[PDB]
């Protein structure tokens, strides 16, 4: 490791990687307290440069480096793990905006958030992909698969939020060994994902990058979940 | 939402949620781009701080509370996936550092990094499981099955390794269906990962985060990979 | 000292002072390296925050303090001085924005300088006031005096940057004693403020802190020179 | 000015002029909230890295020359300001570290200071200069005066901050011309320095900068004053 990449690592800095940089310099990708830097080995090979790297276009080439290399790959692992999970369905299948939300039938923020949603879901722009999960009230599991259980379980839903769960229900004898599935693997990427709180929300950053909202969002927090 | 904290929103700041704060101070957990950032209204309810928040021993509390909520979490699955793939062990089964590595019999840093590890491995700190791809030259992948096909594959894969590639091998007529299958999982998890460089390394950190070293690591953070 | 704030303390800070904030909240001012920074005791005392606090119309108070503290005070003593020397005024007499530049009859980037300001200048929102030196050419000391002999040192100096330095002079036999006591004082301040290059300019940031400016200007750093 | 670095001004950065850097790179040298920031443009032209170069003997380059540009010269401008004023010493005149103090004859926390710096002055290691003000009480003029009036003020001075100001005094009839001058004029260098309490401390660095201590220091502030 060169003298001054060695001087910087002494200020916090763990190194991952090198990476090929512009103008003869080498890239070195690393992390301070669990945040992505990026260090720049001059053309002398005697210094290095701790900082961001922005071309004429005006992109931070290191952000969109550390999104690429240390945030993205997860995310996108993420994304796809809840795309393949049993969700329910609010909104136009085309909606170009998808929004992931972890929602258990006795939570009241729960509906908030659907009735903040309605613009944009009943306007063909958001979809929202509910994946139930029965973890804050005894009767959770058994009222979240008895919406799994019935005919129309996307629709039983929306009247269940709508409805401020008013919605009366045929609760069944027990919870199925396929409902028991779903809602234990819903839970399962819940606690993934790190919120034990519902509504957790997640949405994809226009540079591809998992973003999560958790609990009834503000109203900029909001308008960045729909796409706006 | 309060005004000091919708003035602090205005610099460039996403709430995720809020959170219990100490004092009678409401606390906010956000993002300023890719980093965490934590917010904390005052008493007088008219003033808020965006900083790190300390106790009386010396924790970073806000620090802790960022990793723990953001950085972490989106890793996990991956490391249970690599947990739950045909890893070799070198080392104590019980040896509490935990640490993965994506390798190729063909890659030159590999035997390194392997040779680097003795002493931690062989103090019991850590275990090194080794996940074999095939990826780097044509008889990778027969080098590999050949591996998993010996009567102790863990043994045979250290000796090469020590050897720097020298051991010599039964190689078969063909590759098992069931070593063609460990290749390409493990060939396909670690793409996901993101790093297409043997060795890719994971290990977790002293905050339990997902972390990656990619080619051979320096002393700094072959420390840092040992638990040390 | 409490200690949260012992703790922020071996993390690089160093205090300052202490100093009241609202909420019955307790404040330090320190610097980490040349940086300021604030400290707040939360009001249980057994928590300290290290940032930046806001109020409810969107000030950042903590910015406020240490530039009213910190970064400005130093540089108060020599915009006195500047004051104080004999500058030549171009524009009116009661301009808003006070603007110092140390310039030399030989120097190209002056009269660059000169001509960019002249929207400011004309409009009556900005003076220069000029602190001739004689430093770059032999005859640069003589041509200074010469202006500052001439009937209208003001005008005598604005007809010979407009003129690219084309203006014909009375050259005197000699620079007077007056003259060469106000070229040299002048290049002792000059010196003094760490710029030995012209032209070097000087004012004052809408925070009231003393700015530089060393060569021509960009186009940013033009306006915000020129109050804009 | 270099497309990259323009993008950089965007992100709140003003330019104070450019200098040369190592390897081809041309440095700007600019501020972001009153702070000193360097950026790079990399050899290639079209790129510009905002951060900090370091060395191969590991000092900070960009630091250094922000404190060399920005902050020294106001500070090496204040140190001698108060070397030429009228000031008081407190122990050997040769000691290595010198110590500013303003310090108004009713001030508790100017004598508790006093205190604390007994072990380094009493050693010979530290040499207090103690300018006088007359600003927190309506005697506190005339007993300044009364101070600088006496046989031997600096042996007034430390017996009456000795004695917890319960030495006793020939005040005079009338602060003379020239002590309202002296007090006049330590008032204004006060001020000018932007501490409204005393004690006011001015001590320098080992980078040659200027820094302060206002009120009674804590035991990592004392020790830094001092030397230590």
């Amino acid at each position: 490791l060169p003298a001054p990449v060695k001087a910087i690592e002494k200020q916090g800095i763990t190194i991952i990687k090198t990476f090929d940089a512009p103008g003869g310099m080498k890239g070195y990708l690393g992390k301070y307290q669990d945040m992505g830097v990026t260090i720049y080995l001059t053309p002398d090979g005697k210094h290095a440069i701790s900082g961001y790297m922005y071309n004429e276009k005006g992109e931070n080439l290191s952000n969109t480096l550390i999104e690429k290399e240390i945030y993205a790959p997860a995310g996108r692992e993420m994304w796809q793990r809840m795309e393949q999970s049993h969700w329910l369905l609010d909104g136009k299948k085309d909606a170009p905006v998808i929004v992931y939300v972890f929602a258990d039938p006795f939570c009241g923020p729960c509906k908030q958030f659907w009735q903040q949603a309605r613009p944009w879901v009943d306007s063909g722009k958001v979809q929202l992909r509910t994946l139930l999960v029965g973890v804050i009230k005894p009767e959770s599991p058994a009222t979240a698969a008895a919406i799994l259980a019935s005919k129309d379980p996307a629709k039983t839903w929306q009247q269940y939020e709508a409805s401020g769960g008013k919605l009366k229900l045929n609760v069944p004898a027990n919870v199925s060994t396929e409902q028991m599935k779903v809602l234990s693997d819903n839970e399962k990427l819940m606690d993934d994902l790190g919120a034990n709180v519902t509504p957790a929300i997640y949405y994809m950053s226009k540079e591809n990058t998992l973003q999560q909202a958790v609990g009834l969002p503000d109203q900029k927090t909001l308008n960045i979940i729909m796409g706006n």
